């Protein structure tokens, strides 16, 4: 019952997906974004209930300044295989504890409190691989033509956000609908 152009738009140039063969769902976010923080209790449980042919990805929006710093922290944690376990703690630190997490040294100190290897965090943060991932994330956001967060993209093809869908639960119902649209498509 959704209308292309209203609750979601279709990208005229679809973007490749991270895991070919699965229906991708991307949430573009920034740890410091209050709406992103407020969306977490809705999107997190939904993301954990997704079927086997769907691949949920968080992608930091690297829109400059502190967004890039926090995004680089995110990618470092993903690379280390620890982001899932400290995800909520980072949001809480920033929004409830008023921690800035604005330099790698501050990040490492905080994250060590959550069990994250400090030396490995710092080495990874400054690594060439993370530089490459930052550039890829920037190029992806440009391709999605995203200008704010949180924003969802399904299968590199459909872009929508909380405002366009009409609320947080509505956003995920819309995601479900678009996932079904893609599952039904011929390949
Ligand atoms: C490509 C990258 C860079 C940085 C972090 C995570 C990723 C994987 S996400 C992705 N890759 N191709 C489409 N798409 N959504």
């Amino acid at each position: 019952d959704y209308t292309a152009g209203k609750e979601y738009v279709e990208l005229s140039s679809p973007v490749p997906v991270s895991q070919p063969g699965k229906i991708e769902v991307v949430e573009l976010f920034w740890y410091g974004c209050p709406h992103c923080y407020a969306f977490e209790p809705t999107i997190v449980p939904w993301s954990e209930k997704l079927p086997a042919d769907v691949h949920f990805v968080r992608l930091p929006a690297l829109f400059g300044g502190i967004w890039n710093v926090h995004g680089q922290m995110f990618l470092t944690l993903i690379s280390m295989g620890v982001e899932h376990d400290v995800h909520n703690a980072v949001f809480e630190a920033i929004h409830k504890e008023h921690k800035k997490l604005a330099t790698p040294e501050e990040m490492a100190d905080f994250l060590a409190g959550k069990g994250v290897d400090k030396e490995k965090f710092l080495s990874t943060y400054n690594s060439f691989a993370i530089k490459g991932q930052m550039e890829k994330a920037k190029k992806l956001a440009m391709a999605y033509q995203v200008t704010g967060v949180p924003t969802m993209v399904v299968n590199g093809k459909y872009r929508f956000d909380i405002g366009s869908a009409g609320g947080p639960e509505e956003t995920l119902k819309l995601a479900d609908y678009l996932i079904e649209k893609e599952r039904a498509a011929a390949k």
